[PDB]
């Protein structure tokens, strides 16, 4: 799937599978009729937002999350642009990545995503959260349960194409 | 656009610009009603879902499709993580990436991409899909058509922008 | 976010963070009703539609835009495909990317993007937009306004999880 770092509500642990919503600019597993965004995934071939590598206010940004580039001049005036340090930036400090932290998770956000279902979820048919589980609705299109609803279990797995 | 690698329902060939939906988890020219999920793309700059590389089978997978790594220790303990091969694999099967089998297909999932288009179709305007092409309708936004509608040809090409 | 480059109407340029529709095949800001595709992003990951590189058209491409490959025969039948030249290209000419041309922007679709925002907009509340700055309504999840709406300034910025 193309995903997307984000950062859990309470900096919990959201298993994969799981579908998931926003609060508060963070993310927590999915009820009913709330708005699902994603599902946390492992099968992600992009995903934006691991800064893994240095840490993400290493360079200072602008308003909308961009580079600030310095314009610097030269012999009679060669002109480049080159990125403006943070002064908050600590080099005595050791960075570890967003891929190691924990409340950092892959979302996944468009494509085909392995979803926790429970006995109501149907091939061909849409779906709806409780618990951040799946159950049949209204929302994206499950493509194949590849592994059956137990109650011993208490769920399964469904490939769903989240768009 | 970005797009997904899917399997065609009947092992069938779908040519680029239909508009395609899913049956039982594969992909068939989408007709009215029915869910687009994409359109299959030659232009797809990044794809999901081509193992290309390797039988997708080699390492053993969890049920959320992420690949298991055992976990291996060493000189009172180094601990590092490596994949965990299928008691199916086959070093004596040769492989052939899915660019070159012809059940799968390159489907369009988000961005500008080509759609053939009947007589309906217009600019700045929505569609829906009847044998897989194009008619005016409620979805996506028609960009611009860029080779118009003949009843000879029976088709024609416009840009859509499907999200 | 995972955006496209995308022409402006009047080959004007829209500064980032101005939401934006399509109007007779380009972009310009967005009013009410209209449908938003997206937001000028400079935080863009993978982008679509940068030839960067070669003039988009230095090889012929079928009516679906994919590229035209001829069959090459050789020593009793070798056969590869080899890209086919434009007739009008012209190496006299010299190239300049579409990240330096004005007219042509990097539209983010799907994912976190900073967002132009008035005094209406609000956490965990969906959006609309007038004048291109987005206003409480319909659309998209707002995560986090990041610097608040201020009349002198005319505008704050808040991150919207743009699907
Ligand atoms: N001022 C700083 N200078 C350099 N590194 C920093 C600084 N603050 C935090 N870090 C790095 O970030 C990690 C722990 O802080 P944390 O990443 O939670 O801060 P953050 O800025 O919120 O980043 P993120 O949004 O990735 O959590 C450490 O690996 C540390 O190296
Ligand atoms: N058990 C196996 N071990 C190694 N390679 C295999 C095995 N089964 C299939 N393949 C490879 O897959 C190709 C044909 O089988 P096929 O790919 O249809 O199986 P599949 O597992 O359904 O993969 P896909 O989902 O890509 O179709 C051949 O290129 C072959 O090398
Ligand atoms: N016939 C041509 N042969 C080679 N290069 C060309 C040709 N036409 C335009 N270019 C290149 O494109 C740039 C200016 O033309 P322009 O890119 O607007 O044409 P275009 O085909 O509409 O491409 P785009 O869609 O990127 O604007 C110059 O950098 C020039 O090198
Ligand atoms: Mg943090
Ligand atoms: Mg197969
Ligand atoms: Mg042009």
């Amino acid at each position: 799937d193309f995903a997307e770092y984000f950062e859990s509500l309470g900096g919990q642990v959201i298993e994969t599978g799981y579908l998931v919503t926003l609060e508060k600019g963070k993310i927590r597993k999915a009820e009913k009729g709330e708005k699902i965004i994603g599902v946390i995934s492992e099968t992600a071939g992009f995903v934006l937002g691991e800064s893994s590598f240095e840490w993400q206010g290493a360079v200072l940004k602008n308003e909308f999350g961009g580079i600030i580039y310095e314009e610097v001049t030269t012999e009679d005036g060669v002109k480049f642009k080159r990125p403006l340090p943070n002064p908050d930036f600590d080099p005595n400090k050791n960075y570890i990545p967003r891929s190691q932290r924990r409340e950092w998770h892959v979302v996944g956000l468009l494509g085909q995503i392995a979803v926790r279902i429970d006995e109501t979820v149907k091939q061909g048919h849409s779906i709806d959260a409780v618990g951040g589980v799946a159950t049949d609705g209204d929302n994206f299109i499950v493509q194949e349960i590849t592994t059956p609803y137990t109650k011993e279990k208490g769920y399964g797995v469904a490939i769903v194409l989240v768009k």
